[PDB]
């Protein structure tokens, strides 16, 4: 399928314990994938301090499109030392690897995989 409806748990920066997913902005997207696939990724919301206690390159999911099922239409858009890899719409946080954190709530998302 092209979309896969995925629901993400929201995890808090300072509970977070592996701040991004790589070293190169090809590996932090496959890495992405590879988690959302299989259901070990995780999303921070993005406000003032967030970015700086992550680690570089990030990879976002931004709106592609205005919902089905209550699942925002998504895309992966990495960003390294101020340019991002992609182009699409608002930012509904910064993904990071799951590993048990405990969520403080879930973001039904339709993955453009």
């Amino acid at each position: 399928k092209t979309h896969v409806q995925l629901s993400l748990p929201v995890l808090q920066v300072r509970d977070v314990l592996v701040r991004g997913f790589g070293d190169s902005v090809e590996e932090v997207l496959s890495e992405a994938r590879q988690h959302l696939k299989d259901g070990t990724c995780g999303l921070v919301e993005v406000e003032k301090g967030v970015l700086p206690q992550l680690e570089q390159p990030y990879v976002f999911i931004k709106r592609s499109d205005a919902a089905p099922h209550g699942h925002v239409m998504v895309e992966l858009v990495a960003e390294l030392e101020g340019i991002q890899y992609g182009r699409s719409g608002e930012t509904l946080g910064v993904l990071v690897p799951h590993v048990g954190e405990i969520p403080v709530a879930y973001r039904k998302v339709l993955l453009r995989k």
